[PDB]
């Protein structure tokens, strides 16, 4: 539980099903805003259901930020259902619960960013501690798919990604948070998105 | 246009208090300039002059959606539009008025804007012998005379909310009813 890793679909079934997969660490941002790297993928794999996505959250800014965040939340409060407490996490779930991937259309792809709501549905997120309990999450994903994604997680030591760039105004973050609960029924496609994209419960998902 | 005028029901029945953000400590962005009793519940009527407040308000409608937001029926305020987005609800502690993100009592939905007389006369509820009353109080205050808000809390604790509001279920749809339980009357930049 030292390191906080992210998974989910950055698109469930022109069409990149070409230029993957990306095992080229990419850089992971906040609602595609400039400066606000986070971490970096840890590779971008075609799939039975679509294309998946996982990546690390290292940026120890914005470990800081979002773990001052969860302090003052009301997840900071919030009583127990399943699973043991984890702010952090929980955090997370209820600010950037989404996942998009950018490209052009037609270096095929700059970088993920963690989102408010998926413009496409599906694309929500599952973040933890443990990479492989991430990735199983997703029933979706066969018991193949799965041990080959996290080879490729294992195979690389977080402590040689390069720092990310997050110095972003804190102010243009909080203006994404507020325009976010304007989202017309985003709690609500937020809820269909857990099922398209067949997560299994237990998870800190928020909705 | 200079000045900050909001409004709106603290409670619908049918000395300056300070107004803060979601009941936060050190969050005084201005003062109740009254409270007042009227037929449909408890209105009140207050000047959001918090320079630091007023600048980060104006910092988030800048790169905020209603920056780029179409023109509807009134004309671009971000300010006013961003206030709206994030804080459309009021709450009466009296110790203080808070600008929420939904108001505890419904009906609470607040009116923001920099003409008095066009904030309080959104309100059909309130009568127009109220409304005269309301303002002749309003305009009795000299606003450039108030004592300093006290905004010193940190960003973190008001991001904090913002996110926590998101997830407050069924808000949108109840500030549309609130909307309706206090009688606005359009146009208003209220944002559902
Ligand atoms: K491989």
């Amino acid at each position: 539980a030292q390191g906080l890793y992210v998974g989910g679909f950055v698109d469930v079934v022109d069409q990149v099903t070409d230029y993957l997969p990306v095992t080229e660490p990419l850089p992971i941002t906040i609602e595609h805003l400039p400066e606000t790297e986070v971490g970096w993928t840890l590779g971008l794999f075609q799939v039975s259901h679509g294309i998946f996505c996982t990546g690390a959250i290292t940026s120890p800014a914005f470990l800081e930020l979002a773990s001052r965040l969860a302090d003052t939340s009301h997840v900071a409060r919030a009583p127990v259902k399943n699973l043991p407490k984890e702010p952090l996490l929980e955090i997370l779930h209820t600010w950037l619960p989404g996942l998009s991937l950018s490209s052009i259309h037609p270096p095929v792809f700059q970088h993920v960013s963690l989102c408010a709501l998926g413009r496409r549905r599906g694309t929500v997120a599952v973040y933890g501690h443990d990479a492989e309990w991430v990735v199983s999450r997703f029933s979706s994903v066969s018991k193949s798919e799965r041990a080959h994604i996290l080879q490729h997680v294992s195979s690389c030591r977080l402590e040689d990604l390069s720092t990310p760039n997050f110095v972003s105004p804190l102010e243009t973050l909080m203006a994404k948070a507020i325009d976010a609960g304007f989202i017309r029924d985003r709690l609500d496609l937020l809820k269909t998105d857990r099922g398209v994209a067949s997560i299994l419960s237990p998870v800190y998902l928020k909705a």
